[PDB]
This record gives C-alpha cells, sequence and structure tokens, in this order.
C-alpha cells in the first residue's frame, strides 16, 4: 500500500483503488497500473521533472529503503493476476531490488523528489509506474 500526495490530488496503483478514489475519480489507465483521486485536503509532494535512473525506494515486506539503479520508463510484458490480464504494461521501470505484492504504492524518489510508486515485481526484479510526465499534478 502506499500514495502520493500532490496539491489536491492522490496518486495510487490503479489495482488497489477504494471506493472513495473511484467516486472522486480524476484519471486512470490501466495500461499504467495508475488511478488519481481529488482530495480536500492539500498535498506537499514534490513530483521530480527529470531523466534520472538512480533513486531510493520505500520496501514494505522489509522496513527499509533501498538505493537502486532503474531503467528509462517502457512498455514491459507483466503476468496476469486477480487485478489484470497478461499484458504490456506502459511507462514502467525495472530495477534489481526485492519485492513483493503489498508492496505496491511504496514511493521511488530521486534528489529531484517523487518519480514514481512501486507496481510490479518477481524474480529479484522491482517495477515502479513513472509519474514523471504527468505535468498536470502540479497545476
Ligand atoms: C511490487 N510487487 C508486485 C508483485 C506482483 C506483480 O508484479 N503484480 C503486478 C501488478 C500490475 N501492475 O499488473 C498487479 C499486482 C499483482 C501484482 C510483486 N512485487
Ligand atoms: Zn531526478
Amino acid at each position: 500500500s502506499g500514495a502520493i500526495y500532490v496539491g489536491n490530488y492522490r496518486v495510487v496503483n490503479r489495482h488497489l483503488a477504494t471506493h472513495n478514489d473511484w467516486a472522486n475519480l480524476v484519471w486512470e489507465d490501466s495500461s499504467r497500473d495508475l488511478l488519481v483521486s481529488s482530495t480536500t485536503a492539500q498535498g506537499c509532494d514534490t513530483i521530480a521533472r527529470c531523466d534520472c535512473q538512480t533513486g531510493v525506494y520505500y520496501c514494505s515486506s522489509r522496513r527499509k529503503h533501498y538505493p537502486v539503479s532503474f531503467s528509462k520508463p517502457s512498455l514491459i510484458f507483466v503476468e496476469a493476476s486477480e487485478y489484470y490480464p497478461a499484458r504490456y504494461q506502459s511507462h514502467l521501470m525495472l530495477a534489481v531490488g526485492h519485492s513483493e505484492p503489498g508492496d505496491c504504492g511504496g514511493i521511488l524518489r530521486c534528489q529531484h523528489g517523487v518519480v514514481g510508486i512501486v507496481s510490479t515485481g518477481g524474480n529479484g526484479l522491482v517495477g515502479f509506474a513513472d509519474v514523471r510526465d504527468l505535468l498536470w499534478l502540479d497545476e
């Protein structure tokens, strides 16, 4: 679990979105595993605007933060789950690191701010849904 709070928006993994998230829906994209809902309170997370390939993510299944090198956002094949059929997930970045399904929602940050959230995992690879291209999150 986990979310990004920026301005009047809440960014979560689409597969973990609540009834409240869907009732205040702003935007969602199944191909990216993202959902953004509106909030009443103000968010102060800074979204990174960059091409960094190094950062730190939070891993709840280890209660630890790990530094990682990660790939450029791209279309990557992802296995079927109770949430999606087998498909290409877009805007996904991979890194060598530990993750388990409940780790979804952990933030990846670089020196510029929030880069994305944990979304996929398996075989010692962790995948993060990028949010740096969503320029409207700031305005
Ligand atoms: C962080 N993490 C996720 C997994 C499994 C995994 O790859 N998943 C894929 C995800 C998706 N974006 O399609 C849906 C849920 C089932 C999860 C393992 N560690
Ligand atoms: Zn950066």
